[PDB]
Parts: structure tokens; C-alpha cells; sequence
């Protein structure tokens, strides 16, 4: 008894350019499956027309992974001259007790390193400054450096919020409700890597492994420009 996101034409293009991974990195639904009305407790259309992702457990995910319409996985030059843009309108509900960080958008390399995660966090301390209940950008410093540069982007609201990620040349920018919150951060450490976007709910370090992380997207798209 779940309505499919494919019933809304605003999602046709991104679904055609995606596969759905749940609850780990295994694909549960390819583009053709998603367009044919795929729906489940972890991925469905709400009555007010949000695409909702929900998942429980440590490092579990309900997430779309960027694909080409050809069926090739997206694997664009992370630092190339072609711009790659992801845009989403996201409503982040108050998270259930025990949910401590939920990744909602990513730029990931074609191996094992996230270039960028945008996530909601219960708390973060950056250079001695603790912020609570915020949306955060985390950029890994390198493939062989587990550390990352972290930037608070927004105080958490439940209101629908526009996120834009713009990747071009060796630089990455993030706008939140039209305001630049990360301005051409350097990602040259991913020269020679290929990349793709992800969107959904990726549950990071929960304290209750049975609680559900839950993220709602009113719009979502990913595009190139040449
Ligand atoms: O408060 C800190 O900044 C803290 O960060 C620690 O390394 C983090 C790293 O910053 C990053 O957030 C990473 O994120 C993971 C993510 O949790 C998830 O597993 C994803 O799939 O992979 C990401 C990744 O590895 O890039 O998690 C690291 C972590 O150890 O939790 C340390 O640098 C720590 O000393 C520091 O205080
Ligand atoms: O999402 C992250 O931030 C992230 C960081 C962790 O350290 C892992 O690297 C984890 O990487 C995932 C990645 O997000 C993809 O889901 C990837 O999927 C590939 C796998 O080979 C799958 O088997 C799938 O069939 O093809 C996927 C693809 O490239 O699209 O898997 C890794 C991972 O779990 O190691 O995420």
C-alpha cells in the first residue's frame, strides 16, 4: 500500500538517471524498475508529493545513485571542465531518537571515498566550536587521508529547503536557499578520480540501531553542462 514516486512526472527524469540501493550498496531497483512503479516502506511517495527515504541500522541506506540513461553508471571526471550540478528540495523531519547523523546528498568517487557528504547532524565540533542540530558539508581531504574539512551550512529546519551542489574544474560549491554556503572549495585531491551523485537517507553512527532515519525530497535532479 505504498504509492510510487514514479507516479509524479517531476521525478521521471531523475529516476531514469538513477538506481536505488537499499539497505546497503546492493541495487534493489534499476531505472526501469523505478519507472515501473517501484515502491516500498523505504522509498515511497507521500500524500503531499514528497519522495521519502527511510532506513534503520548503522551505515544502512535508502539512496539513489546517479546513472546515465544508457544504463552506464555515472563516472564523470571529478575535476573536469564539464560542470555537474545536483539540485534538490529537501524537508528534513525531526529525526527519531537515536538517529545522530543522516547523509542526504553526496558526491562519491568510483571507489570507496565520498568527496562530499551533506548531512544533518545532532552535534558537531569544528575547530573548537560546537553546533547542534545543523546541516553540514564534509569534504574528504584525500583518498589516503581519512580526515575531512567540515562546514556548517544551515541551522536545521523542517521547512522544505533548496540545496544545490555545483562541481566544475577542481572546485565545489554549495548553495542553500539560494545563498552560497560553501564557495569553490578545492577538490583537486580527486584529480584522476571519477565521480557521481547520490541522494536519499544514509544513516551514520546511530545510537539506536532500530530507529528509522527519514528524509523527504520534493524535487531532485542531476545534470551536466558543457
Ligand atoms: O569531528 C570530527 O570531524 C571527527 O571526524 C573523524 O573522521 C570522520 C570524518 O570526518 C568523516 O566524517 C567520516 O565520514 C564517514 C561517514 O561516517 C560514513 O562512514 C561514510 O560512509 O564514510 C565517511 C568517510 O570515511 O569519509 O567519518 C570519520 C570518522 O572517523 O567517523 C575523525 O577525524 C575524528 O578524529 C574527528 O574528531
Ligand atoms: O556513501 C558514502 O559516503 C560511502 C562511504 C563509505 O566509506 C563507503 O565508501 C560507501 O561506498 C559505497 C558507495 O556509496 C556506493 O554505494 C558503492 O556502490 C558500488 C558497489 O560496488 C555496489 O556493489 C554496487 O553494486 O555498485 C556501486 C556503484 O559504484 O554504484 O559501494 C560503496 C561501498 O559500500 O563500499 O559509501
Amino acid at each position: 500500500f505504498y504509492t510510487a514516486p514514479s507516479t509524479e512526472s517531476k521525478f521521471t527524469e531523475v529516476l531514469s538517471k538513477a538506481k536505488l540501493q537499499y539497505p546497503t550498496s546492493t541495487t534493489v531497483a534499476f531505472a526501469d524498475d523505478l519507472l515501473d512503479g517501484y515502491a516500498a516502506s523505504y522509498f515511497y511517495l507521500t500524500s503531499d508529493l514528497y519522495m521519502q527515504f527511510q532506513v534503520a541500522g548503522s551505515s544502512q541506506r535508502s539512496e539513489l545513485r546517479e546513472m546515465e540513461t544508457s544504463g552506464d553508471e555515472a563516472a564523470w571526471d571529478c575535476t573536469g571542465s564539464t560542470a555537474h550540478v545536483a539540485s534538490a528540495q529537501i524537508a528534513i523531519p525531526v529525526q527519531e531518537d537515536g538517529i545522530e547523523e543522516v547523509t542526504i546528498l553526496q558526491v562519491h568517487d568510483s571507489d570507496v571515498t565520498p568527496v562530499l557528504r551533506i548531512s544533518w547532524v545532532s552535534s558537531i565540533t569544528i575547530d573548537g566550536v560546537t553546533s547542534e542540530d545543523v546541516v553540514l558539508a564534509t569534504i574528504r581531504n584525500g583518498i589516503d587521508d581519512s580526515t575531512a574539512t567540515k562546514t556548517v551550512l544551515q541551522a536545521h529546519t523542517t521547512s522544505r529547503t533548496e540545496f544545490n551542489i555545483n562541481v566544475q574544474n577542481s572546485k565545489l560549491s554549495i548553495t542553500v536557499d539560494g545563498t552560497t554556503e560553501l564557495d569553490e572549495a578545492d577538490i583537486s585531491q580527486f584529480d584522476g578520480s571519477t565521480c557521481y551523485f547520490k541522494a536519499g537517507a544514509y544513516n551514520n553512527n546511530p545510537t539506536d540501531t532500530s530507529a528509522n532515519a527519514r528524509i523527504k525530497m520534493y524535487e531532485l535532479e542531476w545534470v551536466d553542462h558543457h
